[PDB]
């Protein structure tokens, strides 16, 4: 009956919330230092934005964020957080001395009390391309407890996209299908599932890092603000795109990044996970096209790209691209439930 | 259905959904030692399939109701419980075999076949053998079986063998000693270090290694389907007196098996022992908590308890002892969540 | 009409021998050092086969191999020529003081009058992967004009077969069919092309030289004696096969290369284009396989390659090749008269 | 049939076959230069394509077809004489056009078309625009062209220019003198280096070069498509009279083209110049045997004589002289069979 068990199958959440029931995927993402240490410095350098403040954190894991707070003078921190993770989030806050100051509230942040308004959000809602998992319907749930002129921290998302040229990264995972290709595999005709070999390959997102030097054309920037949108706003995302191509050649894809930013009374902090950038636990990620487009420097790239939110707590992807001088026109669906990790 | 008595649904749904992908099937045909020696089996028993009625049972993308059709099968019932059963529909059609391959989408445990039949083949094997209760469906199978039908592969022989591997145990605590900190970026993570032990020691280790960190011969638990009911399943109780043939610490048992196809023919055998080459299956091992000290000659006994879940997997209890010192140990571990250690 | 014109498409002909008319061409094989200088050897250290000798130079070009037989004291040498070439070999013959010994005779070999019979025929009959031009037909067609005592130069020829792995080669073929995958070149979707692109580029034998690491097993040998063979016999060359393999992976095709010896009076002489070998102006000839077949070292690979000559002075090839020990069938079809020079 | 006299049976065989190659398709639809302007040329002339009766000449795979389907033609006539056509059809079915785009196998000079036309495309030229004499059949179909029809592309400028590149002309004479040596393998073969020297200097150079060789500005030879007749090419005379900008030796005449698609809504112009990017076409040059010096402010005054031959290609005369000094050069070339430079 809940938005989140509406919105979510219980098979995909299940497994999700045991997976983040794990210290050592705690661990993961604890000791990427980019992500924690801008984290820190987001709340303790806006320490006005905290001292003596209400504060809610949403899916608070272990609780760094929380102690993050109160380290920066927050009143009380209702820590939030729907995996057995909460129990030991307790147990830090006993040890740590801050029972007076963190209170974990255990359970999802769409069905639990809260006993009073908060000034302030914090959480990490990003996932993979910063949409997957579903985690900012969630954070953007929880402003029913935020107090009217409240903030969020993060406050704004950046999805930036880009085309790239990456013909070993096309070829490895076209080798990969050709598999399908074989007349006699042990005396078997497999070359009749060919296709849908190709289809299931090409639909996986690809996750790893990559040299700048592959894309193509300046990235297209999509913005949430976190403090206007709605739940709704992310079950059907549509960003139109338009590139000016800086150089000639196939592209094989689409390339997808995100910065957010922690827009403080003191200052604003941003948190990147652009190839620019040393590497994140949010890598990048890749949207292969099947077959690859030509196209010149001074070209433009225009389409649309289409993420419709799904019950695996992910999202399907259409991308449709043309290269509007010649008419190409390629268009491509992906699985973000299923990512290729290279 | 027995099915679903004995499996949680989420459980399922994630199962069917990881067998319903084409690079998963891909993965599993390109071990030629799986792959070939499955068609080894079936070619060079071919009386045993000549005019003769087959069930495959979870046959993916169909390649063992292939194999049956190359040695003469007059008709193949090919069952599978995924979307994959789609895939293989397509293949019998294109090898112009569908008045001899019947795909059959479902639960064996559920769907209807219109015949008893003279042998049935699978691959039921998981990791460790008994990983995803495969076994039992396979098992269940015989109703489907004519008296002194046959089964491909007849037995399984589980494996297991003490071995010695200090980096991997002290590996455990260095990760674990991430928690045991006074001052992550200012916040005490101490308290949570014991708790980190214990989440990584319940998990098995899926990884191969050198033989030369086994300590002992193998003491061998045996399966034969032809006798088994899927009863015999629920608690697997493996007993173990092993000789030490090499002094040192024991950080844990190794576990790995042997399957034969025995035809009227000849008996082939597929192993995915540490002395041959690699399979998908790996090897598995299970750490003690505390290492025990034993001399060449000495024995190590206890037992190995495997209590069937609904996860498709087992909880597992090792209890062992060195005889001559009265030293002690056990651990209990979580099969359905292995730690994949190979790189 | 002549046996040529009966086996030769009337522009096929025309087309060829407009290519021979040229010098840049003669210069180009004759500038081939080992194929100039091994002539030169098998005749000149043979000399008693040609001292106040009759001889017969088929395909003679600028006339060199006639001269060779001149330095080796021939008493007469009919050099005969069927393109524009024989006038430039007319005036070497006059340029070199030799009008006495060396009779230029201007035609086809299946065409021409010769006033009396030979005691030795020599020619460059030898194409890509031997066979190609189909001059080895008109070269044993000569023999009607061979003494019953009568030798041949070259006297035998070996053709070379053997298995190799490349995939950068396999995956450059590949990607150029690709083109054709297109769905929307300029808005136009090409795809429906991709498997008749694929053919057509998998049709063409690849001219060039490569490392003797890619081959994957001892060559198999199938041999002509040009002393007995007759024209007919080249017309359907069967050349069975059985590799054992030396090392797994991948095979993307078959290799091919040739020897031929000239069995003389006072020795034999090997002209060799192997890949072991010092580079020659025929290379070596290789012919991928649409799909490559996986072989484990130890398995066997068998098959046929079969060369059925057709009118425009080549082959059509089919190669059927299996692993014994899986059935993985690979079978290809391939056109001599469009090769791909790839060198 | 117009075509089978004017054309040699042998020639035109090996010309189809070239053709019929889908590689020979795909190399000219990657020059995005030809492809990218033909597609402009029709696209954005789109009122002299909406709801119009078309005939494509000599279409290959299709692609103009298929623009003009883009740009609303209602029906298009796509002829083509090789076996490219079969694949031409296959395109029109998969691409959903059969009842726009009809292909009609054979010469657009034996063929019946139902009906005429508004407008005429094709993609004529040869090297140095007149080679393959496909100009002609261009405008042979004029005779299914209504009065008020349009051609694309509507004219052809073909340029001149005299050239100097001492490394070029060198490298003629370091080949042939291959041939001058006393005792190659013992024979003279001195007496072919005339015949050598003949032979490379007949050969037209197919090359790109750098803009800085030309001597002097371009002069211009039109061919207006709506209005000249299939006669008007075979015997192609070009007067010139160039005034040097610089002052050296002059080796040679330069040669490229220009075609311009003269629309109802704009002109599009396709240009081979030494000054543009580079295209299939390249550029050709013609060597004089000697050289001509000229100072800046010379004339230098001649003509080129193109004779078409039933080769499908020209016989050119060049003959040009330094109206100041009288130094005169002649040249004759056979533009069938050039010289592929480029690297
Ligand atoms: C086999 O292939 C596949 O199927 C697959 C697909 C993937 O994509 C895979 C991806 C992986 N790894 C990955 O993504 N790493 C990067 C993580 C980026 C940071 N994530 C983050 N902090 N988000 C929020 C999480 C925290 O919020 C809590 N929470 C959530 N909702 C809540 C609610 N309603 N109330 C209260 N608490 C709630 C959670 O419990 C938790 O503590 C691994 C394996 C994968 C496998
Ligand atoms: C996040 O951590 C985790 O949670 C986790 C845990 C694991 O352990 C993970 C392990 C993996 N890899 C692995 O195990 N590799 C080794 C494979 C050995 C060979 N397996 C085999 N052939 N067995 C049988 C399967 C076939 O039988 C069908 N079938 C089953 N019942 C049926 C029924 N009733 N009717 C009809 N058809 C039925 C199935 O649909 C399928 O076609 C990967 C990821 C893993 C993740
Ligand atoms: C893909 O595009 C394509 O279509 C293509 C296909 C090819 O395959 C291409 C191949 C090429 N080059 C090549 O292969 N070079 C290496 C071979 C040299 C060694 N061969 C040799 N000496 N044979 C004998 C030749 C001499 O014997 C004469 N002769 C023949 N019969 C006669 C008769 N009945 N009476 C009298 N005289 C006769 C001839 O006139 C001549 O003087 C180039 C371009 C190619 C193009
Ligand atoms: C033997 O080896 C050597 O010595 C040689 C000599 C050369 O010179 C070599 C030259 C080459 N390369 C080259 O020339 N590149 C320049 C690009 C030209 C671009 N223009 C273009 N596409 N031509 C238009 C023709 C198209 O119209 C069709 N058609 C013709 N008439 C038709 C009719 N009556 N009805 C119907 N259809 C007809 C044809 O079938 C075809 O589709 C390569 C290799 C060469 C080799």
């Amino acid at each position: 009956r809940s938005v989140f068990s509406e919105r979510t199958e219980e098979s995909s959440a299940v497994q999700y919330f045991q997976f983040y029931g794990y210290l050592s995927q705690q661990q993961n993402m604890m000791q990427d230092y980019v992500r924690t240490g801008t984290y820190q410095r987001a709340i303790l350098q806006n320490h006005t934005d905290f001292k003596d403040k209400i504060v809610l954190d949403v899916g608070c894991g272990s609780g760094i964020l929380s102690f993050f707070a109160a380290q920066a003078g927050a009143r009380k921190i209702y820590a939030v957080e729907a995996s057995t993770m909460a129990q030991h989030a307790e147990v830090l806050v006993k040890s740590n001395n801050l029972t007076d100051r963190i209170v974990v509230i255990p359970g999802k942040v769409e069905e639990v009390s809260l006993p009073e308004q908060v000034d302030i959000i914090i959480s990490e809602p990003m996932g993979y391309m910063l949409f997957n998992e579903r985690m900012l319907e969630s954070y953007l749930h929880a402003k029913k407890y935020l107090k009217p002129s409240g903030n969020m921290f993060p406050t704004i998302g950046d999805v930036h996209l880009a085309p790239f040229t990456d013909e070993q990264l096309y070829m490895e995972q076209f080798t990969k299908a050709n598999f399908w290709y074989q007349p006699s595999f042990h005396g078997v005709d497999l070359s009749a599932l060919r296709g849908a070999a190709v289809d299931e390959y090409f639909r996986q997102p690809v996750v790893d890092t990559f040299d700048i030097r592959i894309l193509m054309a300046k990235s297209v920037k999509y913005t949430v603000n976190f403090l206007e949108a709605k739940e709704g706003d992310l079950h059907r995302i549509e960003i139109p795109f338009k590139f000016h191509m800086l150089h000639s050649g196939l592209v094989h894809g689409l390339a997808f990044w995100f910065d957010v930013a922690f827009i403080g009374s003191i200052m604003t902090v941003w948190l990147s996970t652009a190839p620019t950038e040393p590497l994140t636990h949010w890598y990048q990620v890749r949207c292969l096209f099947q077959s690859p487009l030509f196209a010149k420097a001074g070209d433009t790239l225009s389409g649309t790209c289409l993420l419709i939110a799904n019950k695996r707590q992910s999202y399907d992807i259409s991308i449709v691209a043309q290269v509007d001088q010649t008419g190409s026109k390629s268009s491509n669906l992906l699985d973000l439930k299923n990512p290729f990790f290279r």
